């Protein structure tokens, strides 16, 4: 059985007051840590103070990382520096970085590989646009995942997040439609990586979800958790994290 | 023009080295009236750096996005920076223009937005090895004109002229060619912005500045400070930051 995983991507948001409020809120919600692996991904400048202030049962992750050792890359986050401060997770390949900053498949794979070597869990993000949904959903996620497979041998500390990029515009993606893609991701992992990798690999839904319908999403057969966007800034996040009780 | 010294830590650091780098700067005696000193740590250290480094030293981000808070995973927000007391940012560093393909226009746009939200911006400009052949002034003027297209008020801009071929290579420009590029930058600003704005505009030299070549620059009247890279992580930065006051 794959452990339920809930990540909260705060994106480019935050003030000192709102980060304190979110963190003190997570510190007081009743977590069954054996039931859920919970991680928050705050805007870069808050990474260290978030790790200091949020309780040990909640992981902290970066929203992006570069693919090289410490060096002359102004503006970037270092995988070495992150884990030296207790930041043990990172996103790679978020659709906003693929689309706005044109991060390539290979660059996302290279960042993933380096972050894994340096000791982080990587939430590697994938997903197709509306134009790609027309006929090429499977081919797009397969291409995105293949690029990571080319560089990464050990998947025990990857979790894949599927973003229905086509729906950020489109309407709301339904749980059915998520299940479809998730099943395809699990087929791909079985064929490329082996059944025992595919059966342990968390595939979390990255499209819009709230605490009321996330139960409807986990009713479907290949959805292991969520990468929550805007709800992760709100009290609603605690009802997604805590859904099993 | 108040002399300006910035220390760009780039993509370096650990808890332990950041602590002692800052400790070193705290116990360094400064003439704040004479030198505006700013350090730009790696993103994750931005708040702890502002908490630990004395008030006389400013803290800056190494980059910022050009929009209000929103769905730009992985970016630094100018509004969030100001809210936490981080009052400076770099824009247009050569490593971002080259590795991440930041265009003149994007750099100008994030400069304008950072300025609107309260930051002082150190906008970086500079020519490559190939461009040094015959095209130095063409390049830096194009890069400046893009900023001028977007920005009306230059009082909280500092210009950092950093020849790409001088970045981390040990090949410092000699002060004599640094002077003449800066003189051209000041002639460009005089024409575009007026003599009054040009005379107030800090133009600082970056690229392999270190504790040993810095004094030579101080003889030159259009070099208004330094942007220091590798050396800002080292104790000799304690010189560079005070050397104008000596």
């Amino acid at each position: 059985a794959r452990k339920f995983f809930v990540g909260g991507n705060f994106k480019m948001n935050g003030s000192l007051e709102s980060m304190k409020t979110i963190i003190e809120g997570l510190n007081t919600t009743k977590l069954n840590v054996g039931d859920v692996e919970t991680v928050i991904f705050p805007q870069n400048m808050y990474l260290i103070t978030t790790r200091q202030q949020v309780k040990k049962d909640i992981g902290v992750g970066a929203q992006n990382v570069f693919d090289k050792k410490n060096g002359a890359y102004t503006g970037e986050n270092s995988a070495q520096s992150l884990i030296d401060a207790g930041i043990t997770y990172t996103l790679t390949g978020h659709s906003e970085r693929r689309t706005i900053f044109k991060e390539s498949d290979e660059f996302v794979a290279d960042k993933t590989k380096f972050a894994l070597e340096q000791g982080l869990t990587v939430v590697a993000c994938i997903g197709e646009t509306l134009a790609e949904r027309e006929a090429n959903t499977i081919n797009v996620v397969v291409r995105q995942l293949n690029a990571i497979a080319d560089k990464v041998q050990n998947w025990s500390k990857i979790v894949i997040a599927y973003e229905p990029v086509w729906a950020i515009g489109g309407k709301t993606a339904t749980p059915e439609q998520a299940q479809e893609v998730h099943a395809e991701i699990r087929k791909w992992a079985t064929n490329k990586l082996g059944a025992s990798v595919a059966e342990g690999l968390r595939v979390i839904y990255g499209g819009s979800v709230n605490g009321g319908n996330c139960k409807e999403f986990l009713k479907f057969h290949d959805i292991d958790g969520f990468l929550v966007g805007g709800a992760s800034l709100k009290p609603e996040f605690h009802n997604i994290v805590n859904v099993h009780s």
